[PDB]
């Protein structure tokens, strides 16, 4: 199945996943000196207050902090967006070193990890439903650069050791996503896609402009993680990024002057 191998890595997904090639696909290179600022778009509302965060998984790509979404708790609206997205939840993607691991880059830059904070449209009732729209997702994406320690991380990083091969998951309540952002909510946004297949073209990208400073150590165990199953070969959680991919037909906003 897919990964992100020499056999089964991003240049392969195509084959299982036709929409790869489409005309949507993320991530993509943002280009500063093109993105147009636009003084149409609205401040970011995060409300993440009464996130109840319940589990982290390790399901074979990254890890998954999950949320009870059964309520209005923990809702993205503004900015670029026409009504309320719910939090479902957050995974990373990093790099086997500092010098890459983003997904988005920045004039060509990749950040040394990223996260993404994964909102899915009330309208549609639940995620399943929505991923099958193309304004049903609303995805924040924060890069992580490598410096001070985050310390609202630690507590992620502290359970990664339970965590360790695919399938394995732990209790992981009051976790609470606020510690994850940066000062400034100023951002880019254009119309995209998920990162990991299926691929679906079903998402409003939400690139933060800030990036967040964790420390080597805190990085260092996110590539302790494995990709097997216990008792497998051990082949390192490292390098779980798609690179960028054609804009095509989009242009790329910024929030900010």
């Amino acid at each position: 199945h897919w990964g992100y191998g020499k056999h089964n890595g991003p240049e392969h997904w195509h084959k299982d996943f036709p929409i790869a090639k489409g005309e949507r696909q993320s991530p993509v290179d943002i280009d500063t000196h093109t993105a147009k600022y636009d003084p149409s778009l609205k401040p970011l509302s995060v409300s993440y207050d009464q996130a109840t965060s319940l589990r982290i998984l390790n399901n074979g790509h990254a890890f998954n902090v999950e949320f009870d979404d059964s309520q209005d708790k923990a809702v993205l609206k503004g900015g670029p967006l026409d009504g309320t997205y719910r939090l479902i939840q957050f995974h990373f993607h990093w790099g086997s070193l500092d010098g890459q691991g983003s997904e988005h880059t920045v004039d060509k830059k990749k950040y040394a990890a990223e996260l993404h904070l994964v909102h899915w449209n009330t309208k549609y009732g639940d995620f399943g439903k929505a991923v099958q729209q193309p304004d049903g997702l609303a995805v924040l994406g924060i890069f992580l650069k490598v410096g001070s320690a985050k310390p609202g991380l630690q507590k992620v990083v502290d359970v990664l050791d339970s965590i360790k091969t695919k399938g394995k998951s732990a209790d992981f309540t009051n976790f609470d996503p606020r510690g994850l952002l940066p000062e400034s909510l100023d951002y880019w946004t254009y119309p995209g896609s998920l990162t990991t297949p299926p691929l679906l073209e079903c998402v409003t990208w939400i690139v933060l402009k800030e990036p967040i400073s964790v420390s080597s150590e805190q990085v260092l165990k996110f590539r302790k993680l494995n990709f097997n199953g216990e008792g497998e070969p051990e082949e390192l959680m490292v390098d779980n990024w798609r690179p960028a991919q054609p804009l095509k037909n989009r242009q790329i906003k910024a929030s900010f002057k």
